[PDB]
């Protein structure tokens, strides 16, 4: 029955994906932001001048007021509201309704995007990650509680004005070619991981494998960009630099600030290496990798001139609290949220990105010595 959540997601490139809700009785639709980065459902609840809808609590019979107030910050954004229950469902999803907690956004900044299409958030991670504490439970742990949906999820988020389908309870054979490869969730509270190796164009980084995962590694559907830890973020920039220093690129493109344009269809692909994350395999000393291809880290944008000239926007950036596996990463393949075994699965999507002489790859196995030194304690 996998088939009714095919293409359940869509979204704007840059501002996440969203899978369409209902809260209440009678039902209330509404967009929701699948965060995988965070563990709040939350939604907007009061009129703002970029919600073009919201949930109307006065209006749902079955709303429960917990008389609790509730606030999350992220990296930029943040929001405050009222914490409540009431039933849910997922229209393209599971044929089931829930009573979850959610957070009635009252008050925010920074957090809702003009013309963004979505009106709340729905974190998929684990309670220890939850605001205002572990004790509020998080959507996928009611869902799992109150019916028989099995205790996992996986995404397949595609390019490019984007979709992709949140798969709740199992895996689709038919979104993912080849192999799945697993690595352990380290700590279920992000979606924590281990890299254990970083090459780019196949010439190792050679660093402490400890710096890729200061003070953490997550897996983010919330979150755009790779962002990578300041020692990593440097020395992988200077690499990309090297690599493409066939042409000269604004230092604000490096920071994610400026864009760059060509010719329409002559963006120079080939300059640009590949990236490979290795990651902690499920036998001893055993580790896969995956191959990002810079179709993944140049995020096309919308050129605001006359020009039909392909624009981009580097898509990784420094990070102060370790290393995200953002969105961009996540496209073109297949990411298993395995819960149930503790364990995130990937595979080579079937929306894979595609250039001409490479392409983005999951393979294994690869012998890693010591893989368990390279989580930070
Ligand atoms: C830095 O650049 C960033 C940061 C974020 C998003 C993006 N770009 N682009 C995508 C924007 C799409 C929509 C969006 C807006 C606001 C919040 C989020 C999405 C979720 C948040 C994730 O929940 C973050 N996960 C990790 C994290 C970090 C701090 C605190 C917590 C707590 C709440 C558990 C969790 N995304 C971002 O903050």
């Amino acid at each position: 029955s996998f088939v009714e959540m095919v293409d359940n997601l869509r979204g704007k490139s840059g501002q996440g994906y969203y899978v369409e809700m209902t809260v209440g009785s009678p039902p209330q639709t509404l967009n929701i932001l699948v965060d995988t980065g965070s563990s709040n459902f939350a939604v907007g609840a009061a009129p703002h001048p970029f919600l073009h809808r919201y949930y109307q609590r006065q209006l749902s019979s079955t709303y429960r007021d917990l008389r609790k107030g509730v606030y999350v910050p992220y990296t930029q954004g943040k929001w405050e509201g009222e914490l409540g229950t009431d039933l849910v469902s997922i229209p393209h999803g599971p044929n089931v309704t829930v009573r979850a907690n959610i957070a009635a956004i009252t008050e925010s900044d920074k957090f809702f995007i003009n013309g963004s299409n979505w009106e709340g958030i729905l974190g998929l991670a684990y309670a220890e990650i939850a605001r205002p504490d572990d004790s509020l439970e998080p959507f996928f742990d009611s869902l799992v509680k109150q019916t028989h949906v099995p205790n996992l999820f996986s995404l397949q988020l595609c390019g490019a004005s984007v979709g992709g389908s949140m798969i709740i309870g199992g895996i689709d054979h038919s979104l993912y070619t080849g192999s799945l490869w697993y690595t352990p969730i380290r700590r279920e509270w992000y979606y924590e991981v281990i890299i254990v190796r970083v090459e780019i164009n196949g010439q190792d980084l050679k660093m402490d494998c400890k710096e890729y995962n200061y003070d953490k590694s997550i897996v983010d559907s919330g979150t755009t960009n790779l962002r990578l830890p300041k020692k990593v973020f440097e020395a992988a920039v200077k690499s990309i630099k090297a690599a493409s220093s066939t042409e000269k690129f604004p230092d604000g493109f490096w920071l994610g600030e400026q864009l760059v344009c060509w010719q329409a269809g002559t963006t120079p692909w080939n300059i640009f290496p590949v990236i490979s994350l290795y990651l902690m395999g499920e036998v001893t000393n055993q580790s896969f990798r995956i191959t990002i291809l810079p179709q993944q880290y140049l995020r096309p944008v919308e050129d605001v001139a006359t020009s039909q000239d392909d624009c981009y926007k580097f898509a990784i950036s420094q990070s102060s609290t370790g290393t995200v596996m953002g969105a961009v990463i996540m496209e073109g393949f297949y990411v298993v949220f395995d819960r149930a075994r503790k364990r995130i699965g990937f595979a080579v999507s079937a929306c894979h990105v595609h250039d001409e002489f490479r392409t983005a790859a999951v393979e294994g196995p690869f012998v890693t010595l010591d893989m368990e030194d390279c989580g930070y304690n």
